[PDB]
């Protein structure tokens, strides 16, 4: 079908980690789905001891909104640079084809706004991010990105082509931080966003993060800000990184299904301990919750989940399952 | 069926790289399979110039032993900590459902143990691994980890279900090593286990390991230690990376079938140049010989494994095939 | 068949981008193909500001040409190493089945050729690189690698046994280099091969890249020098990488087809925003062009692709298509 003549439908965005409200599958025909995001340039607190980040973000977080539609429907966003902000931007969608990713047509200075459309024809997360000319890895990883997901109009399957099925999706943007430091071992500190331009690029040239954290700070998913889910519960667990590797892992846990590379027209695998997602994408994994307790998702390179930051916490309620695991002796001294 | 019901039997481990004694198809109904491993910390000599590490161990050895069972069996391990060690441990099997991967239920002390079940309900090869409470990646990089291998109870298969067999299975556990050094250049020698901590915590942030070693030391894996085999053998090489991603390659070879996540019920990939195996699990290649000689296996990131020592060989005996590969001129001067 | 009785023919290799003519499905039974390749050592410019490397080269390029034949197929490559360079080098077929993949037949000091045979019976993109006994990550890094296609006798097949075609191959090679800075932060130009060994051999312990390139150059693949398309055209992309992983990227599309791993038996996957090439492994994607304008061609760690040099563009003739893409509206002052 021709888009112009196509039914407009506006979703309303909610914050990180929650994703908005959505069908699996469903009897709609395809639309235009639109939506609106507002890009803010924010000083952060990014850890436990005062460490700041002159950040940018779409809508306020690390990562942006998650945007859900459905294959054969038109993403159409408008994207609003206000006069507060120092830079230009723009904005990438992996799941768009053309004028890279939708960048060249979506370049908005400080007061402008843009409106974008394209066709979301193929399945699966895709990351979008900011990509403006001559600064692009500094906006992505200083936090311009996100995801989309683009379900299957029948939701998701299995290799055999059976129903999966999710009572609750949760979404974890993945960020690896170069924040400088000066001659006297401190990280530093800017009065601008501009001010912090070329000392952030030299470490990044280093390929080494200070920090790689999720959802904008070190802790972000822990203490009240844990993830939930009860026994019995499937969640799905969208990963995004938009610049660097990274290998998901549920402590206590598994990828019952998982597309690493995040395309749901291909067969998922069963039974992962850890995956993979490629720098410069998302992925999806499901799991059906069967024991309660307070779970670990994190990036099991380990230095880069306790060290420096890339682990948050699932807590769950409901039944402790024996036949699953049990406790024959507790600790207690040696036998002699 | 209930385990507390099921018969029980006890499995003698064997050191790496060598498999203890296992079927693949068999008869046998579920079994509660019960293991003993008790934990060394001990200094090792780890290159040929004489650094060492202070190391920490299952059973003595890097990696600890590989435990085979079949899918439906319940693993029953008894973990000893020894009053001579200075540091608690325990256990985290990624082939677990609950309890942080058993590690909640095994906490053990100088001087203690203690003994967990779980259900071996998810085929294929998974790591195990030390995660005590604030100081997870310091146990794991200075050598805590092994493999827990699950078979299906019929054996490996193909994608169209055809049944593999191995011959024999050896077993590499690849370490990612942060040694540090002092203000004169020189590899740091410890005492004691615990003077070792902050430094090594300092090199881990880095990102950039000293050595990167197969089975505890710069060279395990060859000289008298090579691997063998024979012309028309077929090996399954189980390789485990707890905590960096690492990209196993057979020089002169193949991966003839490959899980490189390492989940039996998924299909795996054939004719394999390099596969991956992700921080934080275990996979497992099938390949058989077809050529004598004196093979390299290695992490194809060639500095990773000539310059950091991520390499081993395999010596295998027969009868050359000119038909796969034929020497036609020898190197001789440039006709003029 | 025996190789000794089957029909010869010679292929006239080409420089990359390009690769040289060839059949996709064929009617042809199994040859011996044969190849020539000479060695060139020679100091070439890598930036743009006159940083060199004392580089290694198969016939002139890195990468060295591709090899094009089909499953079951000989090659047979005579290897030419001439008196005026300074090393011994020799060829690592990973297509091929014993001896090192050839290396341990191919050992040629300056004014010596050797010519190998051997069967290409597995399908795929392989990498070929230099590998000489206790200098092997130095060859590879300074530039000598390159791929092997092996195409099925059949061509091109879908997960589901529909063929695909191509209208065009492009072939990148990534390089990962270590160039070597003085004390006063300048690189290092040398006089001689011989004499930047040991600062080398110190920046790549380091395994941080000074510089990762497509073909030889920062830039190498834009300018006069992009690659080039027209909308409705369907292009491969083999990407190789000898020694260090990589996520290749199309800015503005997809990889429509992907066989990451690169081996043609196993089913590619679908709409792939980002893949991932194993160091030590060459893969391949398919795309057909839908819109026209100059799109970037990437790996995804975008410190990597845009401040250290793995991106290039494809500039693609044709008709813009807003059904795909539509800017509904320019960049103008935000709403009041
Ligand atoms: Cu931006
Ligand atoms: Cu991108
Ligand atoms: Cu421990
Ligand atoms: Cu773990
Ligand atoms: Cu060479
Ligand atoms: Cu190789």
């Amino acid at each position: 079908q021709d888009a112009d003549k196509l039914p407009h439908t506006k979703v309303t965005l909610v914050a990180p980690p929650q994703v908005h409200p959505h069908e699996q599958a469903t009897k709609s025909g395809p639309k235009v789905v639109e939506f609106t995001m507002t890009i803010e340039e924010k000083k952060m607190v990014i850890d436990d001891k005062g460490t700041t980040l002159q950040a940018m973000t779409f809508n306020g977080s690390m990562p942006g909104p998650t945007l859900v539609v459905h294959e054969g429907d038109y993403v159409q966003l408008t994207l609003v640079n206000p006069a507060t902000n120092a830079m230009p931007h723009n904005v990438d969608f992996h799941g768009a084809t053309g004028a890279l990713g939708g960048a060249k047509l979506t370049n908005v200075n400080p007061g402008e706004q843009a409106t974008l459309r394209f066709k979301a024809d193929r399945s699966g997360t895709f990351v979008y991010h900011c990509a403006p000319e001559g600064m692009v890895p500094w906006h992505v990883v200083s936090g311009m990105s996100g995801t989309l997901m683009v379900l299957p109009r029948d939701g998701l399957k299995d290799p055999q082509g059976k129903p999966l099925h999710y009572d609750r999706a949760y979404t974890i943007g993945e960020f690896d931080l170069y924040i400088p430091k000066g001659p006297d071992g401190k990280y530093k500190d800017y009065a601008t966003l501009a001010e912090s331009y070329g000392d952030t690029v030299q470490v990044m040239r280093t390929l080494t993060p200070s920090h790689i954290v999720f959802n904008g700070k070190v802790g972000a998913l822990t203490g009240a800000n844990a993830l939930t889910a009860k026994v019995g519960e499937t969640v799905l667990l969208i990963h995004s990184q938009a610049n660097r590797d990274t290998r998901p892992h549920l402590i206590g846990g598994h990828g019952d299904w998982v597309w690493e590379t995040g395309k749901f027209a291909n067969p998922p695998q069963r039974d992962l301990e850890t995956w993979f997602i490629r720098g410069g994408s998302a992925g999806a994994a499901l799991y059906t919750f069967k024991q309660p307790g307070v779970y670990a998702y994190l990036n099991h390179n380990l230095i880069e989940a306790f060290e420096l930051g890339a682990a948050g916490h699932i807590k769950v309620e409901g039944k402790w399952n024996d036949d699953l695991m049990k406790q024959i002796k507790a600790p207690a001294p040696i036998p002699r």
